[PDB]
């Protein structure tokens, strides 16, 4: 018999990445793993279809069995309202999802020792991790000021942002809930020692020195109370940094450390953004969704349904899969779904390296115009090689 | 007969910078050019020794005489106090020049052949300038309405705007704010630095999530732009255009390069051999005033290695072309052709030196990578720059 994997909510996609989604669970998951499978269409046209509410269910359905994985998926604009025949410019089905369940957006890279990185120093992966606008034009001369109005009906607070004495010019105002820090913090913690690394914080709490220094204060109160013992005993650390000192010395480094940001293209370098991730880590420790770091590459989708070889990278898709099951495997103390997501990844990372890559990891060694179709496999001979080698590496495993 | 350069303001800086800098001046600079220098020495120590009032003057010595060549210095932090005993954790000089100076900073790589970039399309430089910055920024205590509201001095509207009505507890709020002016500076900057140059321009934004912030950055650069720029943009067949962030990448990463790249918010850039190859210059938006500089620091460990009679290979480029492009603007200035020939000159036999397969330690690993650089394969700081020493005599003989 297979693996017993348990509860796993899954959301179907679009384009280019819902055909390597189905080939992923078709070749990779389902010959292994079986799943009691919480399985919602995020399709474009079944989220128009139900007004999104399949979008919404997808959500609660991920805060009950705590682990999601998820295929990318349309953010409808103009055009695609009008490709679709659209009722509505419906939201982001991300945004959606993250404002039911919150938490934090980690992206880790699937690192391979043949493929270009910006620093060659780097041997570890470099796990990054994210945190209204109300801006508006200042025609004229005249006075921007920002007030708050305590709730409990004390006096209110009146700040001077700037007196305009002549000429215009542009204003805007930002906020950040106590709340949301400690949740940043909660995740950032939960995520260093569950991949067993070193955490920093980067701020800029030399000029903002009440609004970035509350993310600074936070992190330390949370850790010195919660945290520190845990860490110490992984051989662990935390540490604030600033932002000019981070950036330095993270390109002086090994890599192998969690970053909290206090602010993606600069990761596309990187082979593509095929070789990302994007997990979202929930504060409560229990609750995780994990996706691709990229879109449903919408380009290499027209040449697909005009019958042209394709050759899309699946490795983002493939550890979405894989570190949802690991974090499944974790909560119900899963040995077995441990090692087969493990052995997933590795079969991943061995097949890259041994010189089997789709044409952007190709393209990143020996340069675009210097590729050769002899250089690269199509989307399908990488996804049956990976099968194979999966099945090679299982066998061995039951020594 | 040496060349009359006219009159430039020089900074002296710290530890490896401060040696190589002396070397450039020294070989490369002053047996073929006389200058009216107006020398300010901004070692650690002296910054120190005069309270920063050497700083001050030779931001007031730039504003007079419209052309600096800065070394680098040591920024103090905690540690640099105790080194060097500190009778304050003196701002940077950096900062405290830019603050009189006023202006935008501009950064322009040095295109070697052979040394690996991200794109091997790109032959000509992309000239990144960054829009220059306080803030009123407040700790929220606990619930209630944070609003951010705008009166005109004429009294005819009040227009309020709710930044968070804060319910579960406190936080931060913050206020920020632009200037027309600051935008118009930056826009002037832009535009002349396009123009010193032979390359168009190109400013980038967020324009779809901050509509209204970063659209009167586009607005003013297009007004400006027709009202002032357009004729001599036409005249030297260069343009300006707005572009998205997203776009503009993806434009940039399939081009040859050779724009100017205006941006509204670096690392990415040391791949290219080293910071070494890249110098910083504030122009200002007059379009008379510069100062430049490597966009690099002092190099300390290069230092610490040099104190203990270790070999070094630092890389002088960055600091030569913070010579170059200050003389040549100082030429551009006083219309004097004999500058100019010069410092064309230096940047070829710079160039030409490295695409020759003589090169610091920095650009031959750049290049190998590091595990598979042998000692042959580079040369020393000194040696480099006696080098370049011996390729700068032979080009202007053979040019007399
Ligand atoms: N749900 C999400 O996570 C998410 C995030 C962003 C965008 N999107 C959606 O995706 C749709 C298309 O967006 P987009 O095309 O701008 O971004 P994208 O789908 O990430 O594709 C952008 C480009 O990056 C390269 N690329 C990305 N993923 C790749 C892979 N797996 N293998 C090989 N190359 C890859 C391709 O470059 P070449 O063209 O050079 O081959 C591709 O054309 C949009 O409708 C958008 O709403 C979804
Ligand atoms: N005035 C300025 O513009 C400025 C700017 C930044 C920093 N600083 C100051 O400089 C001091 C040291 O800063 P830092 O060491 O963090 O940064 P840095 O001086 O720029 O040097 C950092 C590293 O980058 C490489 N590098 C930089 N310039 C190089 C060159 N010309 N040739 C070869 N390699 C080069 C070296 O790497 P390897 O170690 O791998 O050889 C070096 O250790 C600090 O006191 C800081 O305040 C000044
Ligand atoms: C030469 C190559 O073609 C190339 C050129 C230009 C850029 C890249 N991209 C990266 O290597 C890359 N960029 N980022 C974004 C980033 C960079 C610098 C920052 F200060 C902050 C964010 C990251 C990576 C890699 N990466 C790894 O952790 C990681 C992959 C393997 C070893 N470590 C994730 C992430 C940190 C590549
Ligand atoms: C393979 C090599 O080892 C390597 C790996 C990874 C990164 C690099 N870095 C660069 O080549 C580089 N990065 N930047 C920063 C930047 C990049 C992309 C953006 F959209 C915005 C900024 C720049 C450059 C080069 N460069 C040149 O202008 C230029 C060098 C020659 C021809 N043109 C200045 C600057 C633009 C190199």
């Amino acid at each position: 018999k297979k693996i017993s994997g348990g509860s796993v909510v899954e959301m179907q996609g679009d384009e280019m990445t819902r055909i390597i989604w189905e080939l992923i669970k078709e070749k990779l998951i389902f010959p292994y793993v079986e799943l009691d499978l919480h399985s919602y269409d995020l399709g474009i046209e079944n989220r128009d279809a139900t007004n999104d509410q399949v979008t919404k269910d997808a959500a609660e359905a991920i805060k009950k069995h705590n682990v999601g994985v998820k295929c990318a998926t349309i953010t409808p604009d103009e055009k695609r309202v009008e490709e679709f025949k659209l009722k509505q410019m419906w939201k982001s089905p991300n945004g959606t999802i993250r404002n039911i369940l919150g938490g934090t957006v980690f992206r880790e890279a699937i690192i391979c020792k043949n493929i270009p990185r910006l620093v060659s120093g780097w041997v570890k992966p470099i796990i990054i991790g994210h945190h209204r606008a109300t801006d508006f034009v200042v025609p004229g001369p005249g006075k921007v000021e920002i007030t708050y109005t305590p709730s409990d009906g004390t006096q209110k607070v009146t700040y001077l942002v700037h007196n305009f004495e002549e000429g215009g010019g542009v204003a805007m105002g930002m906020y950040n809930q106590d709340k949301s820090i400690e949740d940043f913090a909660h995740s950032s913690f939960q995520m260093a020692l569950s991949k067993g690394w070193p955490l920093y914080l980067s701020t800029k709490n030399t000029i903002l020195k009440k609004y970035d220094g509350r993310f600074k204060d936070i992190f330390q109160e949370i850790y010195d109370k919660q945290y520190k013992s845990q860490f110490e005993a992984q051989k662990i650390w935390y540490e604030h940094r600033l932002i000019d000192d981070m950036v330095a010395q993270a390109m002086k480094s090994e890599g192998g450390f969690i970053w909290a940001c206090k602010n993606d293209s600069v990761a596309q370098g990187y082979g593509s953004l095929g070789m990302m991730t994007s997990v979202l880590v929930c504060p409560d420790g229990k609750t995780v969704e994990a996706e691709a770091a990229h879109g449903t590459v919408t380009r290499h989708y027209r040449m697909y349904q005009k019958g042209q070889e394709t050759s899309t990278n699946p490795i983002a898709s493939i550890f979405a899969w894989t570190r949802g099951l690991a974090h499944r495997a974790k909560l119900d103390n899963n040995k077995e779904l441990a090692f087969f997501a493990n052995a997933l990844e590795e079969v991943s990372i061995e097949t890259i390296e041994a010189g089997f890559m789709t044409k952007d990891l190709a393209a990143c060694i020996k340069g675009l115009p210097n590729v050769q179709r002899s250089d690269y496999l199509n989307t399908f001979e990488f996804m049956d090689k990976l099968g194979e080698n999966l099945k090679i590496k299982l066998a061995q495993a039951k020594l």
